[PDB]
């Protein structure tokens, strides 16, 4: 199992090498693509997030699903959804909605759209932020204000990076692992994944009654993580379909190979005994610090250097991520909701004024959320509930169904909203209202579900969509309603 593993860093390395010299240059040019969609994809929470997952006993490995289920998405998009979307004219993943159902429709399924993206951003923050304040130890809160500022100024200011900020994160991964494995106070952790030294083994467990939650919340986080605006940009900014979808499967494999490293910090910090450290006792999960974890193993079980390489490499993922995120957010206002929907002749200064402003005003919401969070993977899990539940079934209807309407398209957004309101959010303290079987008390006293509502509101979505546009388009004609109750203009 080491052989193979060095064996693919090695080639991963070596490709990187060639990847760096095409570009500088600039046959080749497919790895290039495919490299900055990796750099765009992963970020702050592919890495802390990924490490607090591991660590925190009652997690383990079984229940850190992102990294897996966010490079499967990119595969799904790459077979299903590349070629659909990249011979009718669209600039953005709000053209088709737009086009088919109404500005007004476009300018309600931009909602979720503008929700993930600011919790993928406090995200990458919180992130950026903890590390900061570990590493170089400053105040948090600080930290975290100074990394959002640094963003911002790295996005106004980028208006061949992408490769060499790759390669520095995977040197900077890669090359902190020997020397936090050789500490004295780290045991075996093949011995620790199954047998419980100083807390549970770091291989978590399902038990046979969540299954079905288990189920749900990888399918919300592969089916959710494909309509983001950030993706689709590079799918339509390509010169083929082959293009793309190579470059969707290469992202694919990038994002994996980033994620070993994280799984064996967060591996390591499970397997410490940290009163022999200069951390010392209580452990950094006793108090609350169990999202730290990834910066603490840096700062206490590595040599200086080696912290500082660290810190670099999260510094160039955080801005790699941060600059895409902002600049979906941004174009997607400017373009669909501010020319479109209303003053529809606008000059070029102006279309600049409104980014500038947006961006500040984007930032400056994401700094706030950040400041308020005590997780790093759970903003990375929630950033795609919201689109899981409402965007995606809508896109499968307007790309693959033909027939659907306006009515079709407000019944399953009604109808999908209102099944996940109202099944509860325990990250939040919002309590249930049905109560599905199987549902259990917490520790807070809020009410979790067993039972996999989400996929039952997605699914109701979808149906709810086809049957309503359905329906409408047979009333409509064939007499039964005049014409003039056709306030949508839908059916005609
Ligand atoms: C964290 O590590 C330190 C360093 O080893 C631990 O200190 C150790 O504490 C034990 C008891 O608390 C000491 O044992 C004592 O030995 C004397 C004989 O010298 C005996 O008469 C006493 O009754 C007691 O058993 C041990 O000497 C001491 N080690 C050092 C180097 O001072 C500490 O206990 C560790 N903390 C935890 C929570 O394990
Ligand atoms: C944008 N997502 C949150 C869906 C994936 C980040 O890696
Ligand atoms: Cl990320
Ligand atoms: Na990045």
């Amino acid at each position: 199992h080491v052989e193979g593993l060095i064996a693919i860093i090695v080639f991963y390395l070596l490709i990187l090498l060639v990847g760096i010299w095409a570009a500088w240059r600039t046959d080749i040019g497919l790895l290039v693509g495919g490299f900055t969609m990796t750099a765009t994809w992963v970020g702050g929470g592919y890495i802390n997030g990924t490490a607090e997952a591991v660590y925190v006993p009652g997690y383990g490995l079984a229940w850190a699903q992102a990294p897996i289920g966010y490079s499967l998405s990119l595969i799904l998009g790459g077979l299903f959804f590349a070629k659909p979307m990249r011979s009718k004219g669209y600039v953005t993943m709000l053209d088709p909605f737009q086009q088919i159902y109404g500005k007004r429709m476009g300018g309600l399924l931009f909602i979720p759209a503008l929700m993930g993206e600011m919790f993928w951003a406090a995200a990458i923050f919180s992130a950026l932020g903890a590390t900061i304040s570990v590493i170089i130890d400053v105040d948090m809160h600080i930290s975290v204000i100074i990394s959002a500022l640094i963003a911002t100024l790295y996005t106004l200011v980028g208006g061949y990076t992408d490769v060499v900020q790759l390669f520095c994160i995977f040197v900077g991964l890669w090359i902190s692992v020997p020397f936090a494995l050789s500490h004295p106070a780290v045991a075996d952790i093949g011995f620790t994944a199954v047998h419980a030294k100083y807390q549970k083994p770091w291989l978590g467990t399902v038990d046979s009654s969540e299954v079905y939650s288990w189920l749900d919340s990888f399918l919300l986080l592969m089916l959710g993580g494909i309509p983001w605006q950030a993706y689709f940009q590079r799918v339509l900014s390509s010169s083929s379909a082959t293009y793309a979808q190579v470059l969707s499967f290469l992202a694919a494999f990038g994002c994996l190979v980033m994620a070993i490293p994280a799984i064996l910090i967060g591996a390591i910090g499970a397997s410490t005994d940290w009163n022999q450290t200069a951390y010392g006792l209580p452990d950094p999960k006793t108090t609350e610090e169990a999202d730290m974890i990834l910066p603490i193993v840096l700062q206490y079980l590595c040599p200086v250097y080696i912290s500082f390489f660290g810190l670099g490499a999260v510094s160039a993922a955080v801005m790699s991520s941060a600059d895409s995120s902002i600049l979906s957010a941004s174009s997607m206002f400017a373009r669909n909701i501010y020319q479109l929907s209303f003053r529809q002749n606008a000059s070029d200064k102006e279309i600049v004024w409104v980014m500038r402003i947006t961006v500040f005003v984007f930032g400056a919401s994401a700094t706030a959320m950040a400041l308020l969070t005590k997780t790093v993977y759970g903003l990375w899990y929630l950033s795609s509930d919201l689109v899981y539940i409402v965007i995606f079934p809508q896109l499968l209807c307007v790309l693959f169904v033909k027939g659907t309407n306006t009515y079709g398209a407000v019944a399953g957004y009604v109808s999908g909203l209102f099944l996940r309101i109202t099944g509860g959010e325990p990250y939040l303290y919002l309590q249930p209202l049905i109560f599905y079987p199987g549902y259990y008390p917490d520790d807070n006293g809020i009410y979790n579900q067993k039972f996999p509502f989400k996929t039952l509101a997605m699914v109701t979505s979808f149906l709810t969509n086809i049957c309503i546009s359905y329906l409408a388009k047979y009333l409509f004609e064939s007499g039964t309603l005049p014409p003039k109750l056709d306030v949508f203009d839908a059916v005609v």
